[PDB]
């Protein structure tokens, strides 16, 4: 009985279609280009927003004219009661639910001194707790077989990033986080593996990416991706959302079917 | 130039359409799925083996009837010459090599105190050695733009198996190639990563599972599997070729565009 | 070509003493919270037994604190308990505003204090969450933040994680593991800020080890260990989770943060190190 | 439920001296590869300043193991020096029988030998390819296997990594990266099989450390550092790897080899310990 094969032969097994997925914060971002993609490739989106409105309305509106459906929820992940009703409302568009992707968070920046409880709470609470209940609710409302991609970062293992102890730690959480809801969520068949990208051209790249370079204050955009490009990957190009929904992409198939409890770094093989 | 989308959106960036790929050892076990896999995807393939003559003829057959060109080529990879000449044959039958899987390799169980040079050397030659040069050539006739995937095992992390520092060891260096080599091959925009499956169904894993066992040397085949199902995996089903073959594929792909130097667990969760 | 031979610079200065002495805590002020029972115990009194004078923090156990204190005075050391629950960053405030005052500086910290909790992912509510997470993960945060700030220039922050931080077979333990997980990257990212004092900052992971914690809940990562007695536990620990065939001890992580604490752990910054006997879990 | 509170039982046995007795390498015989010059040098040095008697091997600095040997006894410890190549398994069993002659028993071996290499992939040859695993692998295997065979029941074996094995940016690597890389897996394994004589396995991965092997390669891992000084690679070394602004030395290893070769290191089993200040390569 050892011997069946999982899924198709070929090319199929890469296939999404007919899938139903639900992407955290994906009115913009990382998170707007897994829905984008996941679309395109044949799965009908659920594109959660917290903020962007219009954004959200935007990508549903472009999912479906690529041609797949889509719908959008209003939910904040820092508060669980949100969390619970997105899921149920999810459930009730499609009918059902195959693939989560945790994506939603926030970054922080500054020296171990200097920061509150009020800024560790924040960030925590969106990055960490959470993934977690998102976690939680997706592997209640999740089909037999089903996907769970959490969002991870280089962070949670990086040696030289400087004033980085808060965002770094709410990420490097995941990693631990999909070792050991792989076990626990495996008795509904569902795969948990967290992504690692690098950094990737998003409003948050544009808002602390010279953070992350020494004396870069003064850069210039096009100075702050010249760096970017040489220093963090020996490809000499910047990362970019698509570099990420690609990935996801093929955990969420069943080509990642035997792929669970892992971190997949998607950094064009940066040193941070 | 940074904000260019590399390669095509949507399911045509998993293609490996008009590829041509070399699988070392393909003529059984991971190396022989790999290369059915890549056929069935698009790939012309170079079927290379070293003893199993008739079944490498096999796979070529069955590539071809499937759909796809296929080639056999002898090699044995201890013999760098072997190596070198392989590569050029590649070349003239397919006229390019856009994909190269390094996976040949052979097992070896002994308490340290019991490793004899020849045996040691006889591990190295082949699992270390024989996938540095195979590396080497590829890199020297790659496509720009081209993939190389190394074969490693969850061997080289594992905590618990006892008696196997040889091949364990063989298996680790190849991770520490895979950051080195993707920093050098980038010149050439080639990707470098390696996978690393748990135990797999092959010839290989009758006749060693055993031996990851305690207590194991009496079970019946049935109760190997039903061992390996329960202990090493949450989602409780042992791992098989196809497994594998997959995420090569995937890697191989324009999917995997930004994953180098990285290490893809592909062991159900196992902990060993 | 730079054909000069080699030769001493300033950065051939010698840090410390050679031989022996680089090992000595000898003169040396360590806080450790939560160092009542368990593991911060045993750091307390091993520490205080190479020369420390020790601040033994404690929430709840105030006798046991108290004695901690006495026996570390009787071996030849100085010590004294400071009141102090790390959930609130106050009281962590005000913990090292009184420690220092007791011996006039700080040279080590052990963040200690932990809670550990089981529970499928499915029953996780985001009370047992907040509960575990407030503790061994932001707890362990604001104790090192007033750490970095008290230190001396040169001194020492060890953090408490654990080997599920990175392991993988044991079910229902996701909020634990994970609160622990986050410690391993504050060890590479506070190692970094507080190099601007000469801190090293290091985190152990210890595997089982026998305390009130491991006894409540030892037989949760057994599968099937429900009803065994506490013998065939330490049996079931000794043979499973080493090859060393021993159950771990308080004293083997107390060693390993003396080891830290001292200038023989000079070199060693932003480093997890596990004290598991081996352990594959 | 079981009830029965805690209690004391056989494995409650406390594993050796409680207090600073514990980091003592006093009457212990150590055995270092590559003794004579760089770390194994001061491995060696320093074991002999703990107390242990020292056998220094070497493969071609006759003049400076014998230095070396001079030193520590002059340090106050007994020491001699024996030839043998680690390319050669039959030196390596001759060494270790020679050795166990000379003072009877041995408690700690420190497998420190290797040579570095730098090159593009495309450019690496069977031969260079050979001579660096066969000395920085296929060795320390051998080292490992014969040190087994004698060492003392509770004994000691430390292995020489490198940050290397784990490092993601250095280029033209990939031959002596992989060689220092196997190690680390070699810890883990040979840890559970040594285990059955109670001797524990570790492997230490330095960063950059001033010694002839520093000053040979240096510049390669300096992106164009072909010109610089060795004033100027040396203040490279200290700010771009370490937070802590200062280049690593021989002392900062042997002082992590000393913790690891103790009693304080017995719960450290089949680990790897970065010593490189933080470094990030
Ligand atoms: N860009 C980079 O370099 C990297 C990013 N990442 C991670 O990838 C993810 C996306 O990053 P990126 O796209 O760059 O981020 P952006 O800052 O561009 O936006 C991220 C998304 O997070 C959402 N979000 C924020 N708060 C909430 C909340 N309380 N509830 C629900 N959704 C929320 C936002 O939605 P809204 O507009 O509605 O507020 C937005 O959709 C993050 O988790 C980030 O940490 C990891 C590595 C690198
Ligand atoms: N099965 C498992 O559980 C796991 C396997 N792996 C690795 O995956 C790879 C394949 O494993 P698996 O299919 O199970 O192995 P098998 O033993 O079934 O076959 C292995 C392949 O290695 C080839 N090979 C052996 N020696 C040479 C040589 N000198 N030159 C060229 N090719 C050679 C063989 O070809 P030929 O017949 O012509 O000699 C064969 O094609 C190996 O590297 C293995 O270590 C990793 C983790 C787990
Ligand atoms: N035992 C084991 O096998 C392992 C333990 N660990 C970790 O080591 C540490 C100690 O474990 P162990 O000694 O076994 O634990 P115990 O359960 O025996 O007691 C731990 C200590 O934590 C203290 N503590 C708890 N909450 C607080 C708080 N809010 N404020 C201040 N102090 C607090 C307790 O003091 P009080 O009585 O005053 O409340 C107690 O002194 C923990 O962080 C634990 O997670 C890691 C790996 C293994
Ligand atoms: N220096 C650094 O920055 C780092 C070094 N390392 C590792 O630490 C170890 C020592 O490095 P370092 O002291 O700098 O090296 P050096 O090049 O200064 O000398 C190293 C030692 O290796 C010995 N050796 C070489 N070949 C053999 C052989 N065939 N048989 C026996 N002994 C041999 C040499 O002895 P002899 O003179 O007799 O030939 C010498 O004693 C090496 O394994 C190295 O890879 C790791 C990280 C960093
Ligand atoms: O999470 C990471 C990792 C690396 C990185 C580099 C540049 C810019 C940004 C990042 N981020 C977020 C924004
Ligand atoms: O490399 C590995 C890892 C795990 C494993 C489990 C069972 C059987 C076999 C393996 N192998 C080879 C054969
Ligand atoms: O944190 C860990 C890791 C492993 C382990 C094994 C047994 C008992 C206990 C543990 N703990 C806490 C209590
Ligand atoms: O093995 C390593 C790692 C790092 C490093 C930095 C500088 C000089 C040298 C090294 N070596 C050998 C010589």
């Amino acid at each position: 009985k050892y011997d069946a094969i999982p899924g198709p032969l070929g090319p199929q097994s890469a296939s999404l279609e007919g899938k139903v997925a639900l992407v955290t914060g994906a009115g913009r971002g990382i998170g707007r280009e897994m829905a984008m993609e996941l679309g395109r490739r044949g799965c009908k989106v659920i594109v959660n927003y917290a903020n962007s409105t219009e954004s959200a309305e935007e990508v549903v509106a472009a999912i479906k004219k690529n041609g797949s459906d889509a719908a959008c929820v209003k939910a904040n992940v820092g508060v669980v009661e949100d969390i619970v009703r997105m899921f149920e409302e999810a459930v009730k568009i499609f009918g059902k639910l195959d693939i989560v992707c945790s994506n939603s968070g926030v970054v922080s920046f500054g020296h171990v001194k200097d920061v509150t409880p009020e800024e560790f709470d924040r960030v925590f609470t969106i990055n960490t707790r959470g993934q977690f209940f998102v976690a939680r609710e997706a592997y209640k409302h999740l089909e037999i077989g089903g996907r769970l991609i959490l969002m991870g970062s280089i962070t949670g293992q990086a040696k030289a990033v400087p004033k980085h102890a808060v965002y770094s730690g709410s990420k490097g959480a995941i990693e631990t986080f999909a070792r050991c809801m792989a076990i626990d969520m495996a008795d509904k068949k569902i795969t948990v593996n967290v992504v690692a990208p690098g950094g990737i051209k998003t409003d948050m790249y544009h808002a602390v990416c010279r953070e992350y370079i020494p004396n870069g204050e003064n850069l210039s955009n096009e100075e702050v991706d010249e760096y970017a490009a040489v220093q963090w990957s020996p490809l000499r190009r910047v990362g970019l959302p698509i570099d990420i929904a690609r990935v996801v992409c093929f955990l969420a198939s069943n080509d990642g079917g035997w792929v669970t409890g892992k971190v997949i770094g998607i950094d064009g093989g940066a040193c941070m």
